[PDB]
């Protein structure tokens, strides 16, 4: 516990770095008495209290006195017209390394001693405007408002701004992006606009401090494309990628090795599947049904025929007839009975022409004739 001292007595010694108040019962004006020194009472005194402790703020740390003491532009103590110090009623002053104080009447120690915030690099103190003030540079701050104070540093507090957060930066290793969505308007790290909740990509390898009003959202892989498979992906809406290709809303493509060996999905990309290749060999042959052109559409109908040794990706929309078909080996002995489908080695047909072929030949049939019948023996 420990007994509260004495103030009626008729000497009070105040040691070194410790205070009393006074309060003159005439007149009213309660003053401090501060050591050292043999404090004896006069008749219209009266000690408010024992000799207690000077305030001590040691190097980098602070305290924050409520009802702080006004003071002249030489930072002396100023008093009322009663003799009063006066004091600034209902604000607050932080309070650096200091030669010990103490506290004069009225004003009350509303921190104790407490550190000083440091900031450490590749982070940031989220720092909030609890009402208007103008700052050291002579901007207007409004209430609300919200900044960052990057490290390094030590963070000296303010009366009038509160940390919300203590921020840390992301690490992006080499083959990720980090999402981000825009809590309100801003600009982004590389200056480009983004409207409220919108959604980009940082593709820069390292740690990334966000923004007061970026969100960090999640770390996306890049999809590791190889010979053997392509990403297949569709536009969510009008974007020019980041080859600089227009893709519109709708739109599939397929991003091979060619284009990069590892890719990150953007953010209006999204990705519906790997392809694998399709490899043909020497004596194998394939049709494509519905055949991507030169426009980038489907031919819808349509069919082309793949031969010989060649690999290739089917184009979003393909397919593939009667998959990796095996090419016709006619030897002598062999034959077979074609048919034009439509007009067209050999003559030129008509429409529903019909005419044999015997080997030795090695036949892939074209797209605008049919096997009829398989005839051996001949």
């Amino acid at each position: 516990g420990p007994l509260g001292m004495a103030t009626e007595e008729a000497i009070i010694r105040i040691p070194p770095y410790h205070y009393i108040h006074v309060l003159d019962q005439n007149s009213n004006v309660s003053r401090v008495e501060v050591g050292p020194k043999t404090y004896i009472r006069q008749d219209n005194e009266r000690v408010l209290f024992a000799p207690v402790r000077m305030v001590t703020v040691p190097p980098r740390h602070y305290c924050i006195v409520a009802n702080p003491v006004s003071r002249d532009a030489q930072s002396s103590v100023l008093f009322d017209v009663t003799g009063q110090v006066r004091l600034r009623h209902a604000d607050q002053e932080i309070r650096l390394a200091q030669d010990p104080f103490p506290l004069y009447p009225g004003e009350l120690l509303e921190k104790d001693i407490t550190p000083l915030q440091v900031v450490l690099p590749n982070t940031a103190l989220h720092l909030k405007a609890l009402l208007d003030f103008e700052d050291k540079n002579g901007d207007k701050v409004m209430a609300g408002d919200e900044w960052l104070f990057e490290g390094p540093g030590t963070y000296i507090p303010q009366k009038e701004v509160e940390v919300v957060e203590i921020i840390q930066a992301t690490v992006i290793k080499q083959n990720q992006a980090l999402r981000l969505r825009a809590r309100k308007e801003c600009f982004d790290r590389d200056g480009k606009e983004r409207v409220t909740g919108e959604e980009w990509l940082v593709r820069s390898v390292g740690a990334y401090l966000p923004a007061v009003f970026e969100e960090v959202l999640d770390l996306v892989d890049a999809v590791i494309l190889t010979e053997k498979t392509a990403l297949h992906l569709r536009a969510r809406q009008n974007f020019k990628d980041l080859r600089g290709v227009a893709h519109r809303t709708g739109e599939e493509w397929l991003v091979t090795v060619q284009d990069t060996e590892a890719h990150v999905p953007d953010v209006y990309e999204e990705v519906l599947g790997v392809v694998p290749i399709t490899t043909l060999g020497p004596r194998h042959y394939c049709v494509i049904l519905d055949p991507m052109g030169p426009d980038g559409k489907n031919q819808l109908g349509q069919k082309r025929v793949v031969k010989g040794e060649k690999s290739f990706f089917l184009q979003p929309g393909e397919r593939l007839e009667r998959g990796i078909q095996d090419v016709y080996v006619l030897s002598e002995q062999q034959g077979l009975l074609l048919k034009a489908l439509q007009p067209l080695e050999r003559v030129a047909h008509q429409a529903g022409d019909r005419w044999l072929i015997r080997g030795p030949l090695e036949y892939v049939p074209s797209a605008k004739v049919e096997v009829v019948e398989e005839r051996q023996a001949i």
